[PDB]
């Protein structure tokens, strides 16, 4: 497992954020894209702002973040950029719904988002379970996500990395649970059930944030919303991100071909033409319903729904040749 150098976490301690970035970070549609060098410092800032400067021991935090960074691989999409992207969206939702969530939860959720794709390979849970690869035997379901959490704990177990040590064993065990459920929730195979339950609970008015299982379900949908948030950016960022995703999908399809298996059209680079229709279907069946139910449960998150509506509109425009 990769460990940051002495030169990386200390430099991060030194980092400060420009004034104009402080303002824009608060926007849902903010794109971290153009600020690569500043990405670690952006997360620190977000953590300090959301949780408090007294929250974690700075030195332990810097080690943790820079070591998380080194455990993201050089893959087209499920990389370090994705991790910070997802953490930022979480920060925006949390800032607009601050007191609905406890100190511990905001700490856990921010750290969970950063680590939620730790050591991703560019391969889906479908690939691994239908090939093997020991990970699918180690985790029969949810599968990469179980691996991501395993990695999260491993990095915490590195010397001077455990940011949660100053917590009482009660709060400590809780924050791990928060992180575990939240990371697992990022398996999209689970999202569909989750959103139906939440839809059912909201429409009937059963929904109660004092109810832990309800609260667990809300957190998981927030995770889905953050995980998918590239659909909520300005169109050219969304379109550029779509390239990265397909780069990974097609590379998975290519390894499948090498091993004598036909991949689905989504992972088939020969089926490039079907992308806009595939996107349209993803927005209609996944993204739109996600951000709709989210807006219902958390009204301040509506700009997320709006941006996704806008991007759906764009994909429709591509389909009809415009
Ligand atoms: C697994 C990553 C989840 C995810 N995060 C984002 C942020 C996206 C985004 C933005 N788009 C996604 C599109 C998908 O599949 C859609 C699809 C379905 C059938 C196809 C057939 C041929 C060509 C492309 C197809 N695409 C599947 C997952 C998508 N996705
Ligand atoms: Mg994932
Ligand atoms: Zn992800």
């Amino acid at each position: 497992m990769s460990i940051c150098t002495s030169e990386e976490w200390q430099g991060l301690m030194q980092f400060t954020l420009p004034v104009r970035l402080c303002k824009e970070i608060e926007l849902f549609h903010f794109d971290i894209g153009p600020f690569e060098n500043m990405w670690p410092g952006i997360f620190v800032y977000m953590v300090h702002r959301s949780c408090g400067t007294s929250c974690f021991e700075l030195e332990k935090l810097c080690r943790f973040i820079m070591s998380v960074k080194k455990n993201y691989r050089r893959v087209p999409y499920h990389n370090w950029k994705h991790a910070v992207t997802v953490a930022h969206c979480m920060y925006a939702i949390l800032q607009n719904n601050h007191t609905l969530f406890t100190d511990l939860e905001r700490k856990g959720l921010l750290i969970a988002c950063l680590c939620h794709d730790l050591d991703h390979r560019g391969f889906s849970n479908s690939y691994l379970q239908k090939f093997d690869h020991p990970l699918a035997a180690l985790y029969s379901t949810s599968t990469m996500e179980q691996h991501h959490f395993s990695q999260t704990v491993s990095i915490l177990q590195l010397e001077g990395h455990n940011i949660f040590s100053t917590l009482s064993s009660s709060e400590y065990e809780q924050v791990l649970e928060i992180i575990r459920k939240a990371i697992i929730a990022t398996d999209l195979a689970l999202y569909f059930g989750n959103r139906k339950q939440l839809e059912e609970m909201y429409q009937t008015g059963s929904l109660n944030l004092n109810n832990q299982s309800h609260r667990d379900r809300v957190i998981g949908l927030m995770m889905t919303a953050c995980d998918l948030c590239s659909v909520t950016k300005l169109w050219p960022v969304t379109k550029l991100t779509a390239n990265d995703i397909y780069a990974e999908f097609w590379a998975e399809g290519d390894e499948m071909k090498k091993l004598g298996i036909q991949p689905i059209p989504m992972m088939d680079r020969d089926k490039k033409d079907e992308v806009p229709q595939g996107q349209l279907g993803f927005y209609n069946a996944v993204a739109i319903p996600c951000y709709t139910t989210l807006t219902q449960i958390l009204p301040p998150t509506e700009p997320l729904l709006k941006a996704c509506r806008d991007n759906l509109s764009q994909w429709e425009k591509v389909i009809r040749g415009e």
